C-alpha cells in the first residue's frame, strides 16, 4: 500500500486510549509501507468530521479515531450520532474511505479492551487503518487507468 | 435481465457467512442471465457506501452483501446507522438501486439462519440480487425509451 | 383532483396485506377523478425511494405503500429507517409529496387492523392517498397561477 | 416585529388540539402586530415539511403546527423522525427558521397540556410563534443592511 | 488564538444554565486571546442551527450553547435529534467547526453539574470553546498559506 496517501485524525478526549488507537493505526501504516501519513490531533470526537473533510481534499483514505464512553446522560448518544452522520456524509461527499476508529462504549474497561493497550484483546485503531487502506487500494483498481 | 450491468459488493467481517451471501446473489444473477457480475470485497460494512458509489457510477443495481452480529458495545447500533444512511444516500444520489442484504442480527444463529446455507430458513443474499435486478427491470421500462 | 398526476408505488413484501393497501388507493384516486393513476411494485420496502424518486420527476404526488413487521433481530428498525430517510429526502429534493402509506407494525394482526379490509380499524392506503392528493392541490394553490 | 412575514401550517390529524395550537399561534401573531399570516393546513404532519419548504420561499418565518400521539404501533416514531428530519433540512436549505409547534406526546392529556387550553400549564402554538418570530428579528439584523 | 474569528449562539431555554455556559464560554475565549466574541441569543435550541449557519458565513468557529432536560414527553429525544442533524449539517456545508456545548441531561441536576458554577464537576460551555478554537487553528495550518 506504499502508494497511499493516508490521513489519520484523532481525538484527544480520553487521552491514554487516544494514543493507544494513534499508536497502531501509524503502525499499520509502517508495516504497510507508509512511514509518514498526515496526523492530526483534535479535542472531542464532534470536531473529527470538519477536519476529515479538510484531510479527504488530499488524501486516498482518512483514519477517525477516538473514544466516546457512556455516562449518566444522553449525551453519548448525541456525540455518538453526530459522528456517523458527520464521517459517513464526509465520505461519500469526498469519495474517499473515512474508516471508522472512533470507539463507543457503555464502560472504560470496554474501551481499554478495544484500544490495543498491552492487555486489550483487540485494536480498533489498527484495524480501522486496514479497512481504510484496503478501501483504497479497492477504489484506486476500480478507478480510471490505462 | 442479461443485458442489466450488476454489481456486488460483499464485506468480508464474518467470512463464512459472507461467503454463503455471495454464494446466493451469484446463483440468482447466473439464473437471471449473468454469469460475470462485478464484485468487489470489503473489509467491513461501514466501507461499503463509498465503494457501492463508486460501482453506481457503471452499473444498474448494486447489491451489498454483509453480516452485522451485536455484542457488548453499542458499536453494533452505529455501524447499522452508517450503513443505513449511506446507502440510502447513494442509491438517491445515483438514481440506482442499492439492494440490502446486509444481516444485522442479534446472534450468529440468527445470521446463519438467514445465509440461505442447506439448512437455512432463508437466502437474504439471494433476496437482495432479487430486489436490485427487479428494481433495474423496472426502472428501466419507467425511463426514456424508444 | 382529476388535475393531478398521481403515482403509487407499492412494495410486494407482506402481498395480500400490500394488495388491500392499494386498493383503498385506488378507490380514493378513482372518487377524487383520477381512473388511471401510474402505479409501480416493487419486491421490498427499501426499493420505494429510488422508484419514488423517478415517479417523482413526472407526477404531482406519490404514494408509497407497503408492510413492515417486526421480527426477531433488528432488521425492521433499519428497514423503517431506510424508508423514512428516503421518502423525506425524495419529498424535499422533488418538491413533491410523497405520502407515507409504509405500515410498521409489531404484529401482523395489527397490520391487517389497518388496511382496511372489511374488519379494519381503518385504511391507511386510502389515508395515504387523501393525504397526497389533498398536499398537491394545496401546493398547486400556493404556487404561480393566473 | 410588525414587519416580518410569517407563515403557518398545521396538521389537521386530533383537529382540537390542532385548533387550539392554531389560537396561540394567530394570539402572538396578532399580539406582535403582524400583518395576517399565511395559514395554511395539511392533513398530516408528514405533509408539513414539504409545505414549509414552499412557504419558506416567500416568508421570513415558518410556524410548523400538529399533534403526534404515541399508539400500540412503532409508527409514532417514524412520524417524528420524519418530521424531524424534515423540518431541520427546509430550515437550512431555506436559511428560515422553521419552529416546531409539533406536539409529540405518549397520551391525549399531555397533548392537550400544552396546547394553550385555559386549563394548560403551556401554550406550545404560542412558544413556537415567539420563536419564530424572534429567530427572524434576530436574522434580519445579522444580515446585510446599512 | 488571537487572529481567530469566534462566534457563540445560545440558546435562552433555561436561563440561569445558560449564562453559566457562555460565562464559561467567554472566559476561555479571553483566555487565548479573544475579548470580543460575536454573541447572538436565540430563544431555543431548535432555533441554534439557522443562526450558527449565519455566523458560520462570517466566523472562523462557532460555539453552540443550550440546556435541554428531559421531561414527561418524547419531545426531548426530537429536540436533540434536531440540534444534532442541524449543527452537523451546518459545519460540513460550511467547512467551519461548530463546537456542541448544548447540554442534554436527564436532570436539571445533572445541567448544573455540567455548566461550570462554583460547585460543578465540568464546564461544557468551557470545553465546547477549547474545542471550536482548537480546531479553527488546526484547519488554519491544514489549509492554503505561504
Ligand atoms: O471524543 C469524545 N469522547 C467523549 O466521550 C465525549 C466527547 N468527545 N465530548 C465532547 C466533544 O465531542 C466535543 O468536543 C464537544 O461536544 C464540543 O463540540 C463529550 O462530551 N464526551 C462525553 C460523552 C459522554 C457524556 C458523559 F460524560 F458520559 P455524561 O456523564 O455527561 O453523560
Ligand atoms: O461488517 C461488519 N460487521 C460487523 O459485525 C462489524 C464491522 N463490520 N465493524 C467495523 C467495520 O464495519 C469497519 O471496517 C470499521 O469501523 C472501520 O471503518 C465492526 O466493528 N463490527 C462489529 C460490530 C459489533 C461489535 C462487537 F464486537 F459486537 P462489540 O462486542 O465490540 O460490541
Ligand atoms: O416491505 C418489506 N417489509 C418487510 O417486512 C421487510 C422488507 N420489505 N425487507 C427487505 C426489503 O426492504 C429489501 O427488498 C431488501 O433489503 C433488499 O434491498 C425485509 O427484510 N423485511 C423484513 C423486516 C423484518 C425482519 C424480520 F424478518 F422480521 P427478522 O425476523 O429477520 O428480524
Ligand atoms: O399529524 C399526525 N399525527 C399523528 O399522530 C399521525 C399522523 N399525522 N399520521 C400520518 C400522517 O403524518 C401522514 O399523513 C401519512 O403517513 C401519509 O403521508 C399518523 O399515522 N399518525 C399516528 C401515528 C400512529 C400512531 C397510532 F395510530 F396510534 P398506532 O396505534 O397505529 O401506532
Ligand atoms: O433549548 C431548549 N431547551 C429545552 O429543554 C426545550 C427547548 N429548547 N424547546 C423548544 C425549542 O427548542 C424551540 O424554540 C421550539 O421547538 C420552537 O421551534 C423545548 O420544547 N424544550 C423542552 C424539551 C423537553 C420537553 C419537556 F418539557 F420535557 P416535556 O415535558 O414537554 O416532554
Ligand atoms: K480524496
Ligand atoms: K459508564
Ligand atoms: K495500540
Ligand atoms: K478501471
Ligand atoms: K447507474
Ligand atoms: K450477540
Ligand atoms: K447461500
Ligand atoms: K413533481
Ligand atoms: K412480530
Ligand atoms: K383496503
Ligand atoms: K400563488
Ligand atoms: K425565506
Ligand atoms: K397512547
Ligand atoms: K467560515
Ligand atoms: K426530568
Ligand atoms: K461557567
Ligand atoms: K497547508
Amino acid at each position: 500500500a506504499s502508494g497511499v496517501r493516508l490521513a489519520i485524525v484523532a481525538s484527544s478526549w480520553h487521552g491514554k486510549i487516544c494514543d493507544a488507537l494513534l499508536d497502531g493505526a501509524r503502525k499499520v501504516a509502517a508495516g504497510c509501507g507508509l512511514d509518514d501519513p498526515t496526523v492530526v490531533r483534535v479535542l472531542g470526537a464532534i470536531e473529527i468530521p470538519v477536519v476529515a473533510q479538510e484531510l479527504a481534499r488530499n488524501h486516498d483514505a482518512v483514519v477517525a479515531l477516538g473514544v466516546v464512553i457512556r455516562g449518566q446522560t444522553p449525551h453519548f448518544d448525541y456525540v455518538c450520532d453526530a459522528v456517523t452522520q458527520g464521517l459517513t456524509r464526509v465520505s461519500l461527499d469526498s469519495s474517499t474511505p473515512i474508516a471508522n476508529g472512533v470507539l463507543t462504549t457503555n464502560t472504560e474497561e470496554q474501551a481499554l479492551d478495544r484500544a490495543g493497550l498491552p492487555t486489550s484483546a483487540e485494536d480498533k485503531g489498527a484495524q480501522a487503518t486496514v479497512a481504510a487502506l484496503a478501501t483504497a487500494l479497492t477504489l484506486r483498481e476500480l478507478r480510471a487507468h490505462s
